[PDB]
């Protein structure tokens, strides 16, 4: 129960003050006490979790507890807590929730940035709290689709202390050895859902430099840069593990394989050479259907128009991903078995693969 | 005639000063007097409208009139008028026009921004006028084309007090209830003509959230943001009203319909469900042509390669928009009437529609 | 040899001081002396050119020479030399090289920008040198490919005093008369390799305004803009001179021709009208191959799916660039010679050309 709890934290704050050493050393010890308690106790975001009727009962005890700590100490504590300490002593939970609410989406009544920090007035007539640090945004990968033509991924900023439009975002590919880097511009965003089209024709020339490419979201605020590793929060990955995309580069074949890391479950891209006939079989089904089968893993191809090229003939077709390791190319006419063996080239809607 | 006119405005300025109340209250009343007169009288942009020979005759009378108002008052008047008041008293119309000229395109001899405001020196050797506010840009929609694959729109900033390169622009879709938002990056710009390619594959996932999407141009200068509603100034809209684009989304069909609002003639996008066979007929013409007819409104499709898919066969074709509600798909071979009834799938160059 | 050389420069610095005129006029004459010597002598970048063992022998003599010039003068010399003058007197070549190293890629131990200038601490514990100007980046065009559908060019910043991520870049097309302009956004970048996809459908409407379009790279740092003319440093151009791309615009045909200027060997784009049948021949080879031959210059087309349209029939094909002025369209079926003469329309994968 609230005031039985904050009763206790009040007395602990009292004894830190009546310990036996200097004045300013007690507040530093005390300042660390409420950085942690507001970060890791019941107090964090109580105005959004507790239902609205019981929260009046919460702010009284918090108020008497926060009344016990001197106003001096609000300068050494983490900057984003100064408003909550102030409305705690004032037992003002319309504004206390507003603040905790204001941090989640970055919607303040009035605000602006100064020196890369926030100055916020949370409601009309209330003071401005100045110099509030900007914490790292939480990112959830809410979509991830890919084929042999592009990768489409959606990253959703679930929590960020600053609203849409005042920051820039890019998708960052960082090699595991940190030596090489790729940046993909934003394609479109709907509120805080950020969608990136990674065209493999754009990144084919740079991928061979390293095998492991880790995915980050870069978020820039003027010149303060956040590097957010992405993947550990996500919607359910839509493919069987090791599902890959076929890449063709300087007469050689490669696979691009998304996967999730062992230590922290983040998403990365594995790029390595293959031998096409060891990885994918090509067979004739009926007289007008070509079937591509991933032998060890699924390969996803873009659906739509396709063609097969012989040395003196060509046939159009329609490609469809019938299963996660099986692709059907429905040809526009019959192909004899003897000529099927002489396919020189296979094309999807945007890519060509010389056999 | 000029000095008969500015004669009068001089005497009106004289009587505001000889009214009977405090000193600073007269200038505020006076400051509002010339905010309006420069905004809504013959004086606005006279150096660009009047032909060059008669303007010398204008600046003398303006000079004697502006000579009557104290230099004190140039601090409470709208910031962008301070240069014109100064060159008025100086009866300097080479610089007066230069200023009015300088505001139209944002081409100053010397300038830079400070606190989101302009500090301008209009000619060599002349003073710097500091702290000039930036008014909202005028936008004209100079192109708007669309099909079932993308929207291409060109927005031209006809007037803006700051030159190309120092601001950013994005295309904003804002739901009528302000709840949801889409931002499209700039695709290319030629001087102050800004072209946006809105790929429907990029926005298909976000459109179903609301029916009405209003079009804005966002213009950002550091952190000062302008929201400009667009459409009321435009070149002639190139389609018959209610012309739409067909969208396919999770087995369901929709229309995306550009239109212009009743109250202020701005352009918006209407997204709503349809029943394909109630809206579009598909018929065979001759033996090798498929005709799509919009029954209630025209539907625009991307011209170029297309195909029709049957359950065990496929046929390529060429799509052409023969009229605004009629589309022809010229097939590569004949199709029997009995098989035309068994078309399972229809594809344009970039989109697929399962029947 | 080092100290025989810097011996001399020391004495020259001595006599500039013992000349007969004012104090501050000698330092200005002296300040210009070491702007040039560090810019155009053995001293420039010696810590990166000389091999590591012999450089200790270099910094002693430089030290005694730089010891002779007063510390007063480091304020009037070019800002980026202040660290090297300081570590010269200190004969500190671990830090001297670090600085020269730090300028090449823009990798400082600690730094930030202030007023569009750098404040740098080069190693842990060392002072901060403040107010360092940012010189123009060196640009090398490391790739340039094009066809009738897009231009793909890669620009590599070989040297830039500021690391990736803190600046923006755009590709600029500037008409020779400076009247018209085109800006192409960045498509992707890998470290300091910046790739631009210039879609001709995006720039077709703006190209007719002028014939000569010069290529620049714009680099923006807050509001300080660099205009870097590109082309004179490049990898070997991949096409024969005058190789062009065919453009179709309002029933008329044009060529877009990259070329390099006479005076400074920079790359530009020439846009001018042609008569299709005077520039490109179309002939039948065998019964299923259409050959496009550039008569006066090569024309590059995008490889992949293509089609030819007759007034009541259409044929798909595969386009391949067999030589730099010869293109083969391998049709899906035979075409009679009498119907080949009645081709109304020719399509590549993304473009259409009405004959």
């Amino acid at each position: 129960s609230p005031e039985d709890f904050y009763e206790v934290m009040r007395l602990i704050a009292v004894e830190i003050l009546n310990a036996d050493l200097e004045e300013a050393h007690k507040d530093q010890i005390l300042a660390e006490f409420l950085n942690r308690h507001f970060s890791f106790s019941r107090t964090n975001g109580f105005s959004l979790k507790v239902k609205l009727e019981e929260q009046p009962q919460w702010i009284n005890a918090l108020g008497d507890f926060i009344q016990a700590v001197p106003e001096r100490v609000d300068a050494l504590v983490m900057s984003k807590l100064r408003p909550l300490l102030h409305y705690a002593r004032a037992k003002d939970i319309d504004n206390y929730r507003t603040v905790e609410e204001s941090y989640r989406q970055g919607q303040y009544y009035r605000f602006d940035i100064v020196d890369g920090k926030l100055n916020i007035q949370f409601n009309e007539g209330e003071p401005y709290f100045e110099g509030i640090d900007i914490a790292k945004p939480k990112v959830k990968m809410t979509a991830f689709k890919f084929d042999n033509h592009k990768i489409v991924t959606e990253l959703t900023l679930n929590e960020f202390m600053i609203g849409e439009g005042h920051y820039d975002v890019r998708l960052k590919l960082h090699s595991r050895n940190k030596k090489h880097t790729m940046y993909v511009p934003l394609s479109v965003n709907a509120n805080k859902q950020y969608r990136f089209n990674i065209m493999l024709e754009d990144i084919k020339a740079y991928l061979p430099k390293e095998k492991i490419w880790d995915v980050f979201l870069e978020v820039q605020i003027g010149t303060e840069v956040f590097e957010v590793r992405v993947g550990n929060q996500r919607n359910k990955y839509a493919y069987t593990a090791e599902t890959s995309a076929l890449i063709h580069l300087n007469n050689d074949f490669y696979r691009l394989t998304p996967y999730f890391t062992k230590d922290f479950n983040n998403i990365s891209l594995y790029f390595t050479a293959i031998t096409l006939t060891d990885s994918i079989s090509m067979k004739l089904k009926g007289k007008n259907k070509i079937i591509l089968t991933g032998l060890d893993r699924g390969y996803v191809f873009e659906e739509g128009m396709a063609s097969v090229v012989l040395k003196d003939d060509m046939i159009m077709g329609m490609l469809s991903q019938t299963s996660e390791n099986e692709v059907e190319i429905l040809l526009s006419k019959d192909i004899k078995k003897r000529d099927f063996k002489n396919i020189v080239k296979l094309n999807t809607a945007h890519m060509t693969y010389s056999l």
